[PDB]
DNA sequence: CCCT
DNA sequence: CCCT
């Protein structure tokens, strides 16, 4: 009933929706509450990009797919399976559902997960993924939200809600590192600390279970 | 018999040796051995400052001491035992080692990690605190080497020998986010993509059994 | 002599 | 219309 450390999350993948994706790349990044709380408020025309918090929790991992990546896909990520597998880097496999869930139980709970278009593409594509492990899903007790609807709700408070598009609205430069799992969660961190007390509050009344998420196929 | 992937690591802590210090910070960054063979010879006076390779996993994360830091260890990392608490950072603890062993599976074995002053430093505290759990250590089967004397080696091939010193020797820059345990990873992993080819064969042929590394106390 |  |  209040969210101690927000999660967050983003994946890089093979393709869109409609193609059956698989994950290529994942990154979390781990922040407690009250590290959001004690941020700088975004002042000036234009504000300054806030600084990440000093206490932070990281991982970003690079995952084999078990099939090909569109040239679209493959581009912009710049990866490519060819790519993953001579490097040696394993499948989505039950050792990854290990390891998210101890990463996870580090976290001071109720925590609560966010990522950008995260109700259309990146929790039930997570959430196809952990369907296909014979395990169970180690993001059973943790919470989700789409920042999209988050930064909607602050900003009308008349167009493109991109990761980008925000981005460069409201401090005014190029996202540093695009296609990257690290650098697309960075720069969705950034977002969030615009006005971090007024999402926090938005986050715990619009914040819902991960199994509540419907997945992408299967 | 070769390596196949180096773990880049490195702690913040409490203090020097001396003052029997605990884990405050630890960051490791897994990259395959093809990674960094498929990187520039670093030429040109100054060299620019190489790339981090594409595919690379890593893990940032925060620990709370049961015991608090000394002034000097405080002010130059930034960190306190009280701000960590009230953060919920948890300890060094059994679900950390789990944590460790599942990210190192991951990693294409044989793996040897690299940590500079790390005979002296990261490698004997880290097996102190893995001393303390009541699990076995999940970096059995796992390799190290100590950066300092790869590099000695590799400098007198064609005076202080600190972190910092070699990084502004080769490319004539202060080192981006000093006195963070990614920080200073990500600075050793500039230092050893100098002459990558050369370290790798060096490493190969100086790289040992972290089981066979004494611990600090205890 | 180097890590904190 | 947004993620890759």
């Amino acid at each position: 009933g209040h969210m101690q450390t927000l999660i967050f999350l983003d994946l890089e993948a093979t393709g869109l929706p409609s193609s059956r994706p698989e994950v290529t790349e994942l990154c979390l990044l781990a922040v407690h509450r009250r590290a959001l709380e004690n941020t700088s408020i975004s002042q000036g025309h234009p504000p300054p990009v806030p600084r990440p918090p000093r206490v932070v929790d990281k991982l970003s991992l690079c995952i084999a797919p078990g099939k090909a990546c569109s040239p679209g896909a493959s581009e912009i990520t710049g990866l490519s399976k060819a790519e993953l597998e001579v490097q040696g880097r394993q499948r989505f496999d039950d050792n990854l559902a290990i390891l998210l869930r101890a990463f996870l139980q580090r976290q001071p709970q109720p925590c609560c997960l966010v990522a950008h278009n995260g109700d259309r593409y990146d929790f039930p594509l997570l959430q196809t993924e952990l369907a296909r492990l014979s395990t169970p899903s180690p993001l059973d007790g943790t919470f989700c939200v789409d920042s999209i609807a988050a930064l909607k709700a602050l900003e009308q408070a008349r167009k493109s809600y991109s990761l980008g598009s925000i981005y460069t609205r409201l401090y005014w430069q190029a996202p540093t590192d695009s296609a990257t799992a690290e650098g697309d969660v960075l720069t969705l961190l950034s977002i969030c600390q615009w006005k971090p007390q007024a999402l926090l509050q938005w986050v715990d009344e619009h914040a819902r279970p991960f199994s509540t998420v419907k997945p992408m196929y299967g």
